[PDB]
């Protein structure tokens, strides 16, 4: 009952210029079904980056929009996200369960999904978000929420937020080569591992997802 | 110091171009500073903040509650600024790297961050409230002079003025709408931030000209 992610491996896809967005996309294509585009993107080349990575690659879109607004500015926010095709958006947790709330009322309404991000992959994070996390992921879960972000940076942090949103929900993980999360490591917990940068500025992007995947071999 | 014409910044946050550019039109004249979000930028593009600049010529101030980490702010705050932005909203919750990334590139491109502390709605209770003290503390370790909090806890906006001093500027939404009161807000806030109270009134022109016949003396 979850988004079914070729190979459990998710491509972050920042680049900023849509002709190199589309190269690299296009070359590991072959490996992958599931594409996360942000606002780097989005805001250089417009929403309808989106309706052109429909339309070359046969890829789902997740947008990571972070959303944490308002609540209506958070539903107006989903609804042109949505409606620009994306299957999925990424949303805060810390502005609270209201905010939270608004993205999951938009997203059963236009019959697409929410991520929740409990706690991020970055230092900074320790100041304030990882105090919070914990009880963000225990407010999603009352929420209804299923699919959840979390940091394979830490290993004990990410084993912690599965437990808390159990077997049955869904977690992807961003953090993984060149923030040091582990891809093998990472999927002992989440779903699916995000990865951006190790893919989309080697040499040859093909061969290192290629090069990824053959490392987690045994779990897929 | 950021001169807001009035006091009153507009937030535009209708999503349909043609509607955006006729009520901030109607208000022009009340305004010289507005507040462009993603419910706009989302609908119509980009490009939308050059089209502001050369009908209006106003401060655009782009309200992304940036919340990414260092190296994607970076980026969003470079194509923000490509886009004509004059500043940035960033949030302070997802710690100091994350903000100095927004700094940095505001710097380089000549433009100000705006440090969002506490949020207007009632969820802000939940987690940022607790943290947003501290938060505003890390905006002065950091060098932030711009910053943003609530209207509708005034003891709140208060504290944050306490913590920034009387030489940052400080902007405030949640006027109107979500029942923040304009001069209350203004014992506080250098200017506010006013969307709904505005651009879903019957006549946008008498709202905005009423909040500020309504705060004449703070003027
Ligand atoms: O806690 C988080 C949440 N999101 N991202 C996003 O995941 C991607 C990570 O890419 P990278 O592999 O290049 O580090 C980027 O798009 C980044 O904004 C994180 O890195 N950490
Ligand atoms: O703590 C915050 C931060 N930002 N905003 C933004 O300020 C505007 C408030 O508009 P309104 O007058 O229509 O409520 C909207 O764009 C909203 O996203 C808030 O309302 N509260
Ligand atoms: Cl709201
Ligand atoms: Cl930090
Ligand atoms: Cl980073
Ligand atoms: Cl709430
Ligand atoms: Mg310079
Ligand atoms: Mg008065």
């Amino acid at each position: 009952d979850v988004m079914d992610v070729m190979n459990r491996l998710i491509l972050a896809m920042d680049l900023m210029n849509r002709d190199d967005a589309l190269r690299v996309t296009g070359e590991v294509r072959e490996y992958i079904d599931t594409v996360k585009i942000g606002y780097p993107l989005v805001l250089s080349e417009g929403m309808d980056i989106i309706a052109e990575f429909r339309k070359r690659f046969g890829c789902r879109i997740i947008a990571d929009f972070k959303v944490a607004d308002i609540p209506e500015t958070n539903e107006k926010i989903c609804r042109a996200t949505f409606k620009a095709g994306a299957d999925a958006i990424i949303v805060h947790g810390f502005p609270g369960a209201d905010s939270v709330r608004a993205c999951l009322n938009v997203a059963e309404e236009m019959g697409r999904e929410v991520f929740l991000l409990t706690e991020m992959s970055h230092p900074g994070a320790e100041m304030f978000i990882q105090g919070a996390a914990d009880e963000i992921a225990r407010m999603g879960v009352d929420l209804g929420v299923k699919n959840y972000v979390g940091p394979s940076t830490r290993p004990e942090r990410l084993s912690r937020l599965r437990e808390i949103i159990g077997q049955d929900s869904f977690l992807i993980s961003p953090g993984v080569g060149a923030q040091g999360g582990d891809p093998g490591e990472t999927l002992r917990f989440a779903d699916a591992i995000i990865v951006g940068r190790s893919i989309y500025l080697a040499d040859n992007p093909a061969a290192a997802a290629a090069g990824i995947i053959e490392s987690i071999k045994d779990l897929l």
